[PDB]
This record gives structure tokens, sequence and C-alpha cells, in this order.
């Protein structure tokens, strides 16, 4: 789409990227809860850095989910760029329509950015958010995103989870 990513600003500058496992030396600890209701999502392919998923979904075929990624940037790298292009990514989805480019947050003691709205997909409205946290440390500088999705109808059911995460998610670099 037309907006800057910060996967834009990562190909743009002198900055590599690799991906964050759960136990990877020199990595932050991040402390996720699982909302109750809700299940642990292991590390794969459709969830980098594990998630969660939601038991009671209208659709089992379709069930909200909170989907979480961490990258390590070395290099060039300026972490507030990151925050400031964190919006770019859901802004270009099809049929974006959100408030703004969303807000300035924290998560676990480390600046962030999170915006949400809504989306089209296969003809149905989908509630989509993302939150990127930025956090500093051992000479690089890790991204951690959270990437929710549900049904419309479901939106609540995401509201609910992530206030759950947003207090009691600690981090330690
Ligand atoms: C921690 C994991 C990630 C973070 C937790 C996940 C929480 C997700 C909650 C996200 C709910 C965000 O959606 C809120 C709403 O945004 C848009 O409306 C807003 O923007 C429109 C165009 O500017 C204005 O016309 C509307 O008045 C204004 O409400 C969509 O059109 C709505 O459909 C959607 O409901």
């Amino acid at each position: 789409g037309p907006n800057y990513t910060i996967a834009d600003y990562i190909r743009d500058n002198h900055i590599q990227e690799t991906p964050v496992h759960h136990g990877d030396p020199g990595s932050p600890t991040i402390d996720l809860p699982v909302p109750d209701d809700w299940r642990l999502l292991p590390e794969s392919s459709r969830a980098p850095y594990g998630g969660i998923v939601y038991t009671q979904p209208a659709d089992p075929n379709d069930p909200p989910t909170i989907v979480a990624i961490l990258s390590k940037l070395t290099g060039d790298i300026d972490p507030a760029k990151v925050l400031q292009f964190a919006p770019g990514e859901l802004k270009n989805l099809p049929g974006f329509q959100g408030s703004g480019d969303g807000s300035a947050a924290t998560l676990g003691g480390f600046s962030a950015w999170q915006l949400g709205g809504s989306y089209s997909k296969n003809g149905k409205l989908r509630t989509v958010a993302q939150k990127t946290v930025v956090i500093p440390s051992q000479g690089a500088v890790f991204v951690l995103q959270l990437n929710a999705d549900a049904l419309d109808d479901e939106t609540m059911t995401l509201m609910d989870a992530a206030n759950v995460i947003d207090e009691q998610t600690t981090i330690t670099p």
C-alpha cells in the first residue's frame, strides 16, 4: 500500500532483521498472560512467537486470535522510527478503516504503539489491531508485535483479552 511500514524501514536501511524465539540467547523474556477462556498457542509458522486463541468461538474455523512475533533488529536502527512507522502495515490492509493512526502506549515498561480498526476479507468485516513494542537491549532493538484478529461480531472478545495483556505483561531485557 501507499503507507510506509516497518518492513519498508528495515529494507531501506542498513538494518539486519532476524526472527527471535523463546529461549534464544540474548533475547528479552516476554511474559504474556493467557486470559481466561483463551488457550496458549505454541510457536509455529502461523504464530511465530506463540499466541492465544479463544476457546469459545462462534466459528471454530475462524476463532478470535492474538498472535505474537518477535524480531531482532541490529545495525542502523532508531527505535523511535520503528514506532513512527508501526501504523503503516494495518493502514495498507484492504479497506482498512480506523480512528486515525492509533496512539502511543506502553507494555512492560517499554514504549509501544497500538492501532486497531476494521477491514473486509472475503466479504466479511473483521476487527484487526496491532500493538508494536520497541525493546532496545543487548546491542539490538527487539520489536514485539501482537496481531489481533476476529470477526466483527467478536470484537469485544479481543478487547477483553487486550486489557489482560496490557495489565499483566512483563518484559525483562
Ligand atoms: C493487544 C493486541 C492488539 C490490541 C488489542 C485488540 C483490540 C482491538 C480493538 C480494536 C477496535 C478498533 O475498531 C474500532 C472501530 O474502528 C473504525 O471505526 C472508527 O473509525 C471510523 C473511521 O474513521 C470512524 O468513522 C468511527 O466512528 C470510529 O469508531 C471501524 O470502522 C469500526 O468498524 C471499528 O469497530
